[PDB]
């Protein structure tokens, strides 16, 4: 357990950013990942209604596109992982190379536009995963999320979302509904009040839809063993006007959580992204996103829970965006500039952490900044 972080340090000096991505995923397909079996703090817990998180650590959207690595990705020390975005259709998604870092400031920039297997495929591969759960008994409180878009050429994100849901919905702990990529057009103009609230209501409906085609209780296929709660991922780049037009329909819908938020396409101060396009990720993004965390928590009156993403690489990191009002933390530039060592020390910065801050439990923590 040094070794991969002479084989990161390489992949960061002379590897391809999507080669280093397609190798991780090889490693864990043929399950030569290191594990991470050590037990987890009962104070690092935390919840999303009947959703319970072994710790607050998961692995954000995009990372496993297609959940061919979901058990190998787990063991590394994560609670959750968000599997996808997935499409009805597969696709090839933009054109290469579309993943570049900066070191420097710990940062990404991607143009990737839903390169996927597509929903068929990804549900067959979500499928295996379940079967072996059963199987299983360390993964069974592990929580798997998938996360889902639309086809390039839809003109007509709800038909896109009413076929995954009736494909993967029932092998799903959470869906998470995305409508904040910036390199598909045009999916952010789906956040508008108007379009959201017929997203939301029509996705849930789906959902409800399921149960009711079939005496089947067995219907459930996941860790839960409940229906699937529903998600919605958003981008920061809003104004204050739609951020509080978006909170009162988080409201009346009842959604169940906001993954607080997507990349950025605001950030100019980066060298290496000058000539690139797509959406900016890691350390250059933290303080938007803390900043729209609170945002939302005070618009939504603390009503509707929150998944942080990103900027997140240390324990204070962590407790930042858990004081701003988030219940989870998602992970994805740790993952590329840390490695596999990501999990396994995130988790020890925050329980050193929590203990030095004064609390008893994570809980606890949930929103502190607002008092
Ligand atoms: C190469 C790449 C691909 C991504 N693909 C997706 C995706 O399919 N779905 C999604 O919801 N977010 C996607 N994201 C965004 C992440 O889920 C995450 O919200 C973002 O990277 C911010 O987290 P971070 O700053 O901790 O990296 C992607 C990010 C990167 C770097
Ligand atoms: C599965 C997603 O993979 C990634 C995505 C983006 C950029 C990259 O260049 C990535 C890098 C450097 N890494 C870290 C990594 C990659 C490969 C190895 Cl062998 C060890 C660590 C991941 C997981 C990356
Ligand atoms: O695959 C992509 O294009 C993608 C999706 C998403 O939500 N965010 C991102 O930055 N890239």
């Amino acid at each position: 357990f040094f070794l991969y972080d002479i084989f990161l340090k390489f992949c960061l000096k002379y590897i391809d950013g999507e080669i280093c991505h397609d190798l991780f995923l090889l490693l864990g397909k043929y399950n030569i990942l290191p594990y991470d079996t050590s037990n987890d703090s009962i104070y690092a817990c935390t919840n999303i209604k009947h959703l319970d998180f072994i710790n607050p650590f998961g692995v954000a959207a995009g990372f496993d596109k297609n959940g061919v690595c979901i058990d190998s990705i787990l063991k590394l020390g994560f609670s959750f992982i968000e599997i996808g975005t997935i499409t009805p259709r597969g696709q090839t998604g933009n054109a290469k190379p579309r993943i570049f870092r900066d070191v420097e400031s710990r940062s990404i920039i991607n143009s990737c536009g839903f390169n996927n297997m597509g929903c068929d495929k990804v549900t067959e591969n979500l499928i295996l995963f379940r079967k072996r759960q059963e199987e299983d008994k360390l993964l069974s409180k592990h929580i798997v999320g998938v996360s889902i878009g639309k086809n390039k050429d839809t003109v007509n994100i709800v038909d896109d979302l009413k076929y995954c849901i009736n494909k993967i919905g029932r092998y799903a702990d959470y869906i998470a509904i995305n409508v904040s990529s910036p390199n598909t057009p045009g999916l952010r103009d789906n956040q508008e009040a108007g379009k959201l609230k017929n997203i939301i209501l029509s996705v849930k409906e789906e959902i409800d839809n399921l149960e009711k085609n079939n005496i089947m209780n067995f219907l459930w296929f996941n860790t839960t063993k409940k229906k699937p709660l529903v998600f919605v991922k958003l981008a920061p780049d809003l104004n204050q006007e739609q951020k509080k037009e978006i909170a009162d329909v988080l409201l009346e819908t009842n959604i169940d959580g906001m993954i607080i938020s997507n990349t950025t396409t605001q950030i100019n101060d980066i060298k290496s992204f000058e000539n690139k396009k797509g959406g900016v990720s890691g350390a250059k993004l933290k303080d938007i996103s803390t900043k729209f965390i609170c945002e939302m928590y005070n618009y939504t009156n603390k009503q509707i829970p929150i998944i942080a993403s990103g900027g997140i690489f240390s324990g204070l990191d962590a407790l930042e965006k858990i004081e701003a009002g988030a219940s989870v933390c998602q992970l994805y530039s740790c993952l590329v500039f840390n490695g596999m060592k990501s999990a396994v020390q995130i988790k020890r910065e925050l329980n050193h952490l929590l203990y030095q801050r004064g609390y008893y439990n994570l809980k606890e923590a949930i929103g502190r900044k607002h008092s």
